[PDB]
């Protein structure tokens, strides 16, 4: 078995290999980098996702997020409070600061003990989850607006066509803004690229793994547990890599910088935080290997998790059975 440790891997692909996307996934996973839950891919120094960033302080942040913390240093929760609109150009300059800004550090392990230590003392505000892409029309290899559709590859795989659409989605950052705990939608893979700006580190539990976490948030998010049997779907829950290893569970660590791309896999755990202002871009995908586990994907029908219209159908076809509770939970 390859990989058995579960290490996180980092690819060089050359330009050739760049070519096509399906294929050079299918041959990360034949060197087992699935059993990470992430992997890191560094393109090949011909490739660029965009001429210049030079042109976008005008996009729009229409509900930007303060994102709120409950709990101890390690062990917490966050909730959204939606704050007036404003553009990139208005972000960038609240990130940068006195207020907000990162503070100086000696290297990134430096900067994610103090993200640690102080994260809940403050309410970053982050711009997540804005359709769009800031790739060029004319960028063929790895343009996160032009994959294969999750909706044909259900329909490649099974021989059922569905409606749905499957469109990135932008994120702009600043220091300690946050991402809980959670796998995907579906167990679906991700794939993000880090367009600009500061670094994001992450950590990610092995899917084989996943369970051993899923039982940790049972007991250290007990009324939220008793709420919902799959409440790490609601994507507010947050466990320190120090409260990790005391309790056993199986993790690993990595810091994206600017130009480099980073894939979950299904049923992959992942959390983490920006070291100051970004900009991301992030879509999901599925291959044929994904199909089993969108088969099997818990889900939250409690109504927090509040999901995209294309999910309908993935539901409704894989899981026939969980359709009528969970659609419930969407109305
Ligand atoms: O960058 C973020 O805030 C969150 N991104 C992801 O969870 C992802 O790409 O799967
Ligand atoms: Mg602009
Ligand atoms: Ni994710
Ligand atoms: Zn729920």
């Amino acid at each position: 078995a390859q990989n058995p440790n579960c290490n996180i891997m980092i690819f060089h692909p050359t330009k050739e290999e760049f070519n096509d996307f399906d294929k050079y996934i299918a041959y990360m996973e034949s060197q087992g980098a699935h059993r990470a839950g992430l992997a890191k891919i560094i393109p090949p120094k011909e490739w660029k996702a965009r001429e210049t960033y030079d042109n976008i302080s005008e996009i729009l942040i229409a509900t930007p997020l303060q994102q709120v913390a409950s709990g101890r240093a390690g062990v917490f929760t966050q909730y959204h409070k939606k704050k007036k609109a404003m553009t990139v150009g208005e972000y960038r300059h609240l990130a940068n600061s006195k207020k907000y800004q990162t503070p100086p550090h000696q290297n990134f392990e430096d900067l994610e003990r103090k993200y640690w230590k102080n994260r809940i003392y403050n309410s970053p505000i982050y711009g997540a989850d804005i359709s769009g892409s800031l790739f060029d029309e004319n960028t063929k290899q790895w343009n996160l607006g032009h994959l294969g559709t999750i909706q044909d590859l259900l329909e490649k795989e099974c021989g059922v066509v569905i409606e749905g659409v499957n469109t990135p989605y932008l994120y702009f950052g600043m220091w300690k803004t946050t991402f809980a705990w959670h796998t995907e939608d579906m167990d679906l893979y991700s794939i993000n690229y880090l367009h600009l700006g500061e670094p994001k580190t992450w950590y990610v539990v092995p899917p084989e793994h996943g369970q051993r976490l899923e039982r940790l948030a049972r007991e250290l998010f007990p009324g939220s547990s008793r709420g919902c049997g799959a409440f790490l779907r609601h994507k507010v829950a947050l466990i320190s890599p120090t409260v990790l290893k005391e309790n056993g569970i199986p993790f690993n660590r990595i810091t994206q910088e600017a130009g480099e791309f980073m894939v979950t896999f299904p049923y992959g755990y992942h959390a983490g935080f920006n070291h100051g202002f970004n900009c991301a871009e992030a879509i999901n995908f599925a291959t044929p290997r994904w199909i089993d586990y969108g088969k099997m994907a818990s889900q939250c029908s409690c109504g927090e998790a509040r999901v995209t219209f294309s999910m309908d159908a993935f539901v409704r076809i894989l899981q026939p059975e969980r359709y009528d509770l969970w659609k419930r939970g969407q109305d």
